[PDB]
């Protein structure tokens, strides 16, 4: 229907302003793009399912994220990603892993203040009706 439209664009557009305000934090720049296979090019064969905010914007314009449910997942997959590539205890895997965790936290504490949760639920029930 055009009120279940009016609903995920209402969601496309709280995504995109969480989205904007972890690529502005200059904590996350390198989550703000893919890796470039030439500084890295193991990268893309070790992580499976590659995820940044750039992509995320893209999913996002795409349509492809009907709840914030599974906009968190791919948040989830940039701290994911992040554990298992850079897993060492040098200062600059454990300052990729804190960074990506921080981001991770940080999606989820911007959700829990200013998502509606009647919100989400509508958004889950038009997903489960489709
Ligand atoms: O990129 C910008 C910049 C501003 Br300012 C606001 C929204 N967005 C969309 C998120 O990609
Ligand atoms: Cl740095």
């Amino acid at each position: 229907s055009m009120q279940e439209e009016d609903t995920f664009r209402e969601l496309r557009i709280f995504l995109r302003n969480v989205t904007h305000r972890l690529a502005i934090d200059k904590r996350f720049r390198v989550f703000t793009k893919p890796v470039d296979p030439d500084e890295v090019p193991d990268y893309v064969t070790v992580i499976k399912q590659p995820m940044d905010l750039s992509s995320v914007i893209s999913k996002i314009d795409l349509h492809k994220y009907l709840t914030v449910k599974d906009y968190l997942r791919d948040i989830d997959l940039i701290c994911s990603n992040a554990l298992e590539y850079n897993p060492d205890r040098d200062p600059g895997d454990r300052l990729i892993r804190h960074r990506a965790c921080a981001l991770r936290d940080t999606a989820y504490a911007i959700i829990k203040e200013e998502l509606d949760e009647d919100f989400e639920q509508l958004c889950e029930e038009i997903q489960e009706s489709r």
